[PDB]
């Protein structure tokens, strides 16, 4: 029995995949995370209770759509609570446990092409994951509708995307959350559809030994307590309407031998030929004045930016709007700076830059509200054009503002270190190309919060994507599922069940 195995040997192994997005999955930490993760953790948390072994070890193990039965078949893993579907042919391999979500297998597409539904697919290139029920479903369209499909089996979810992506299948089948979560993660998210008629109604379980009812029991009871408890539809909400910290975030950490923080992100600009170019920064805060300042626990700053224009401004320029919450991601006033930051406050931004020699300097202003995340700014280069793309200025263009939730404020270092502010340092590598020093101190001068910055470019091609100006007038956001829960699921967490559809 598996609850003996993990008695004996003092560990419960849990499996999880890598890329099923929203359900279990590596953030941008490494860290497994998402809606059927939560379950594990809730299922690793009765089985210390049930044991009563509360330092009970905890291994993660990746499986793959392929390897998951026999892995769990020959003790490899114990459980996992991932996105494998319940159906009558795998319980003659395996158990699963109460039903945690319900999805219907469809198609990722390209926006603008002739794939409206299964029946497009005749004749074509159709990427799936190997080991899934798609790519099942997918044989039997090929033998029953004699569709001569060519089918293209990939390792995992994120391969079969990037496939698509790639232009070498005109169609990614897969479970409809599983293709949104993909969509998420893509170069250009807005490139891509869902369409088609569902070929079929998918219950996902956790997965289990077969034959060994104890265990099930303790799985399934776990369950249904989250679900009736309504705890389940927390998860959802939690899962399925905040950003994916996939890509495109920022973590902050202590910096405790500098009395601040630090950063290591990554900016992904997307180039005009459809490349993108990868801007690594690396950032470095510390505090002004010699009053005690807040060191964080880990945690990150998820932005939402948009870039526009003024239609009445003749000179070089750059709109911008920020939206920034802090926030964890964990599975499961603090400061006199933090009073000056409850209104609205103006905002002053002077950047003297240097790149390769060539001279510039950028002038902002705007306001900030921290209560609401909220940055308005317009930044023009006081001396001409400017020469390098807007967007590669942003980041280096006022981390107070951020809106720290009730429940975090005790982790805002950059309002703490207020009024007499932080400098803020980064190196921004420009991959094949030049790199960017920044240095900037942040402060309150009065009533204003001024941002003055200096930057040292170095290395750059002069035909490259920042001195050639082949970088597009955008940036990448952190997207979120944008599902509802459906009445389906409302009724089934009502009325916790493990039947295959
Ligand atoms: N739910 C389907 C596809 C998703 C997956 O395998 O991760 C299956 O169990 O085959």
């Amino acid at each position: 029995s598996t609850l003996d195995k993990i008695a004996k040997n003092g560990v419960i192994v849990v499996g999880h995949r890598d890329s099923s997005v929203p359900f279990s999955y590596y953030d941008s930490q490494h860290k497994v995370v998402g809606y059927s993760q939560e379950y594990s953790n809730a299922i690793v948390e009765a089985v210390k209770k049930k044991l009563n072994k509360p330092d009970l070890q905890v291994k993660l193990i990746p499986i793959t759509s392929q390897n998951r039965i026999p892995l769990l078949q020959n003790g490899t893993y114990d459980f996992e609570c991932g996105s494998t579907t319940n159906n009558v042919e795998r319980q003659k391999q395996a158990a699963f446990s109460d039903t945690i979500f319900v999805v219907g297998t469809r198609l990722l597409t390209k926006k603008g092409g002739d794939i409206k539904d299964f029946a497009n697919l005749k004749d074509k290139a159709v990427v799936v994951t190997s080991g899934t029920t798609s790519e099942v479903l997918l044989n039997k369209l090929n033998e029953e509708q004699k569709m001569n499909m060519r089918i293209i089996s990939a390792k995992d979810h994120g391969d079969s995307f990037r496939t698509l992506e790639s232009g070498r299948a005109v169609a990614f089948m897969m479970d409809d959350s599983l293709l949104a979560g993909e969509r998420a993660k893509a170069k250009k998210p807005d490139d891509w559809e869902i369409v088609g008629k569902p070929q079929s109604q998918e219950a996902y379980g956790c997965m289990l030994r077969k034959d060994d009812p104890q265990f099930k029991k303790l799985m399934d009871d776990t369950i249904a307590q989250v679900q009736t408890s309504g705890e389940a539809e927390k998860w959802f909400d939690k899962w399925f309407k905040n950003p994916i910290l996939v890509n495109h975030t920022v973590y902050i950490t202590a910096d405790k031998q500098k009395n601040g923080i630090k950063a290591n992100f990554k900016i992904h600009h997307n180039v005009e030929d459809g490349s993108v170019q990868l801007a690594d920064h690396y950032q470095q805060n510390t505090p002004i004045g010699d009053g005690p300042v807040l060191l964080p626990d880990n945690h990150y700053l998820s932005y939402q930016s948009v870039l526009s224009k003024d239609p009445n401004e003749k000179r070089d320029h750059m709109v911008l709007l920020e939206f920034v919450t802090a926030t964890g991601n964990s599975l499961g006033s603090m400061s006199k700076g933090e009073e000056l930051f409850t209104g609205v406050v103006p905002i002053l931004v002077e950047l003297d830059g240097d790149v390769n020699g060539h001279k510039f300097s950028v002038r902002g202003e705007g306001e900030g509200d921290a209560t609401n995340g909220k940055l308005t700014l317009k930044f023009i280069c006081t001396t001409g054009k400017l020469p390098v793309p807007w967007p590669t200025l942003v980041t280096t263009l006022v981390q107070c503002f951020a809106r720290y939730p009730d429940h975090m404020k005790q982790h805002d270092f950059f309002k703490s270190a207020m009024p007499e502010g932080y400098v803020q340092e980064r190196t921004i590598s420009f991959k094949d190309d030049g790199t960017y020093k920044t240095r900037a101190e942040v402060k309150l001068e009065g009533d204003t919060l001024v941002n003055r910055i200096e930057l040292k470019g170095i290395d750059f091609k002069e035909d490259g994507n920042i001195l050639g100006h082949k970088l597009e007038y955008n940036f990448n956001n952190p997207l979120n599922m944008n599902f509802e829960l459906s009445d389906e699921m409302k009724a089934l967490f009502k009325e916790p069940n493990d039947k295959a559809l």
